[PDB]
């Protein structure tokens, strides 16, 4: 198992709130874009961050991407679901009960970052990355959107300085 | 030998791709996709473009909202790429003046062609004929997976309901 792997899973956890997400905006017509709130969440992030002595900018660079991620998830299924609407969960979960998941997950993220610091600051980062991904792509079977959302989600992960 | 409505497919095809600039103009203007209340007055000149020319308006507004939904879809995947990959999204793209007269020239090419085409919209051949149409088209124009997907639903609407007995 690469020592990546529970921050890698993390990830891809959190990518799955995008389709609940997703169906609810559908449904409730709302707009995918929300800078503020966006704006908002990683200023939280980047706080708790500087409570754990952990490197706000890094934190705050990881979770964009994230976001970034999640929101391109949001515009693929908007597209499917233009293109056949019948795909569209009719039930989704409360968005704030999304969000709640959501924050949950973060906290649980920034654990991981914290506990993983040494590794994710170190030369062989790239390489456990690489694995952690191959490993996870394949035992979930993610599909190409999926992939490519990992990879974005992921590719400041080897960032990380080392400790002064 | 060519649909005879290869013609109506090929410009349905032309107007998805206008998708693409339409995209690229909203992506850097922080514009959203949708826009209901637009899509009802374009849905509307349409309808009064169609009695203009005594087609039926009731057809030609179904087509079109197809048409309007699949191009959207485009527009969307097109966002979640540049969400994905941000480098990727065109730099400085042109202003929407060209898309505009495309789709004004594109619609009515459509129109003209539901006209010239009518009995066959209307026959139980409709449905093989559109799907040989389609796949000439795919061919002509190399439509790539997602535009493929847009065609059909562009055109699911094209063939008509026949008697059913
Ligand atoms: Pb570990
Ligand atoms: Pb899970």
């Amino acid at each position: 198992t690469s020592q990546l792997a529970e921050l890698v899973d993390a990830a891809a956890e959190r990518l799955e709130v995008a389709d609940p997400v997703a169906a609810f905006k559908w449904r409730a017509q709302l707009p995918i874009e929300d800078s503020g709130r966006v704006e908002q969440q990683l200023a939280k992030l980047g706080e708790d961050a500087r409570s754990q002595h952990i490197d706000p900018d890094y934190v705050t660079r990881v979770f964009d991407d994230q976001i970034r991620a999640t929101e391109a998830i949001e515009y693929s299924r908007f597209s499917d679901w233009k293109l056949n609407p019948a795909s569209a969960p009719p039930e989704p979960p409360d968005l704030s009960a999304s969000r709640s998941a959501i924050d949950s997950l973060n906290n649980r993220m920034l654990s991981q970052i914290w506990s993983h610091w040494s590794l994710l600051s170190a030369p062989s980062c790239a390489a456990q990355l690489d694995r952690a991904k191959r490993d996870i792509v394949r035992s979930r079977h993610l599909d190409s959107l999926y992939q490519r959302a990992l990879t974005t989600a992921t590719q400041s992960y080897c960032q990380a300085l080392p400790p002064a």
